[PDB]
């Protein structure tokens, strides 16, 4: 199981809705939770482990044997709160890189569960923050897209280092460039 890193094009590719709720989905969900616990995360979207499908696994407590294991298939955020708050965000696709992002404080979410049944939930505080970040992955959106220009200045070099690393690894030109901003 492989964690994808920026600027890998998997992180910007279109993510397909899931229509069949079967054992392939069960097995992928188990593997995604296990990556999530191994990496000390509260949520994990599928493109981050290399699969372009609309799937997130989530434990608001982020601790084994605690909280709830939530699977969100084809999720939609139906409502964002008007109140916006700053927080220093990280991302598994950008190892060691953190910076301030402002997002709504709370959200309301519609999705389908592992058996295909509709449910909805509301999140606030750290869970709403992590949720929005991983949901953005599902739409091919990355956390520096949400950053102000001043915050982006502070990590531009760390990002260019990632772009040069992709070029070294593949021999292909970096598919996107932060200097375009
Ligand atoms: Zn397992
Ligand atoms: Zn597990
Ligand atoms: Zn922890
Ligand atoms: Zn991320
Ligand atoms: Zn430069």
């Amino acid at each position: 199981m492989e964690i994808v890193e920026y600027p890998d094009p998997i992180l910007r590719a279109k993510n397909k809705r899931i229509d069949i709720f079967d054992e392939n989905l069960k097995n992928l969900v188990d593997a995604m939770f296990d990556v999530m616990y191994k990496t000390d995360m509260i949520g994990l979207s599928a493109p981050q482990v290399g699969l372009n499908v609309q799937l997130m696994v989530f434990n608001p407590a982020g601790e084994p044997g605690e909280g709830k294991e939530i699977v969100l298939v084809n999720p939609k955020i139906k409502k964002y709160s008007d109140k916006l708050v700053p927080f220093d965000e990280g991302c598994l696709s950008f190892p060691g890189i953190y910076a301030e992002v402002v997002r709504p404080q709370s959200v309301k979410i519609d999705a389908r569960d592992i058996t295909g049944e509709r449910f909805s939930i509301s999140l606030s505080r750290l869970p709403a923050r992590i949720f929005q970040h991983e949901y953005d992955h599902l739409e091919g959106v990355l956390f520096f897209d949400r950053m102000t220009d001043q915050v982006l200045d502070s990590i531009r070099e760390e990002l260019e280092a990632l772009e040069k690393k992709y070029e070294e690894k593949t021999g292909l030109p970096s598919p996107e460039r932060v200097e375009a901003r």
